[PDB]
């Protein structure tokens, strides 16, 4: 696992980038986010996420808003 | 994305595999499932997926119940 914060999330399209420490942004599709809220993420929301190696590089899995 | 069938699932905890024809079988955690609803699979059920690869190797992402 990581930590990081959104650093901006289009709830329309469904994607967005976590912002990381210390490394490039990371890409986060809806399909990723965890729980039984609505799929999205806000600007700025910390996050936790585990960092896989899609076909168009690197991406979040397992995304969960942390309290 | 693609499509496969669901090998084995082991329900208490959470994961089992999707078999591909004329491919290898992909491991599928429960954090993957798409929908509303229990996350959950049946062997048999016909799945569609992507496939990313972590720290433990090749596995599922993005899997919908397909009929």
């Amino acid at each position: 696992m990581q930590r990081g914060k959104v650093k901006w999330f289009n709830n329309e399209k469904g994607y967005g980038f976590i912002e990381v420490e210390g490394g490039s942004d990371v890409f986060v599709h809806f399909t990723a986010i965890q729980g039984e809220g609505f799929k999205t993420l806000e600007e700025g929301q910390e996050v936790s996420f585990e960092i896989v190696q899609g076909n168009r590089g690197p991406q979040a899995a397992n995304v969960t808003k942390e309290a």
